């Protein structure tokens, strides 16, 4: 899907997590965040379309989503252990990683 769409999918699931009461709700929203991050990693922006995959511009674009996914996975470990409030605090920190991976390419 689009980059702006995956950005919206991440923002929608972050709100679900903030309002969640149990860990299964957080785990489901984080699961969809991980898929949207790996999907946005494929949505090379038009300004970078002709760059080689080995270019530093494509390293930066790709690895921003690697970093987001890494911490989504860490949040998923907290949700799988039933730590709702801790997983919600980790999800709140995902906002900064989301911005670092997407914002300057919109």
């Amino acid at each position: 899907a689009d980059l702006e769409d995956n950005w919206e999918t991440l923002n929608d699931n972050l709100k679900v997590i903030e309002k969640a009461d149990n860990a299964a709700q957080v785990k489901d929203a984080l699961t969809k965040m991980r898929a949207a991050a790996l999907d946005a990693q494929k949505a090379t922006p038009p300004k970078l379309e002709d760059k080689s995959p080995d270019s530093p511009e494509m390293w930066d674009f790709r690895h921003g989503f690697d970093h987001l996914v890494y911490h989504i996975d860490d949040a998923l470990k907290l949700a799988n252990e039933g730590k709702v409030k801790e997983a919600q605090a980790a999800a709140e920190q995902l906002k900064c990683h989301r911005n670092a991976a997407i914002q300057k390419y919109l």
